[PDB]
């Protein structure tokens, strides 16, 4: 089977940036063992980066890739083998919130409503 772990982008990173904050390092610390128990032969992990739909679609794809790779870098330095993990930047695609926030116009309320879309997903197979 496949396990799925969701991390909040706003906790891990500051805006426009892909440097892991101390709070992001601690969340990856608390998760490193649940991913440390991968299968040594069949196990692999994919780190998918996502953004919300505000701004440039190309810039959001690029930023999501840098954020997903930053997570990979940290977990590899912790001890996940570099050959068993990789990153993918999905940008605005595959949003969690659907059309829920369509009617929300004010920026602060909209930012809050779209927060579920700003996340890093870690899928662990085997």
């Amino acid at each position: 089977a496949t396990k799925h772990f969701t991390l909040k982008s706003d906790v891990l990173f500051n805006f426009n940036k892909a440097t892991l904050k101390p709070e992001g390092q601690q969340a990856l610390d608390q998760l490193y063992t649940q991913l440390s128990n991968m299968d040594p032969k069949d196990g692999s992990a994919v780190v998918l980066g996502y953004t919300d739909r505000i701004g440039s679609e190309a810039y959001n794809q690029q930023l999501s890739e840098k954020r997903a790779q930053s997570v990979v870098d940290y977990l590899v330095a912790k001890g996940i083998p570099a050959g068993k993990i990789s990153a993918r930047g999905m940008g605005e695609s595959n949003p969690v919130t659907g059309n829920t926030c369509d009617n929300v116009k004010a920026r602060a309320a909209l930012i809050d409503c779209l927060a579920p879309d700003r996340r890093v997903e870690i899928e662990v197979k085997g």
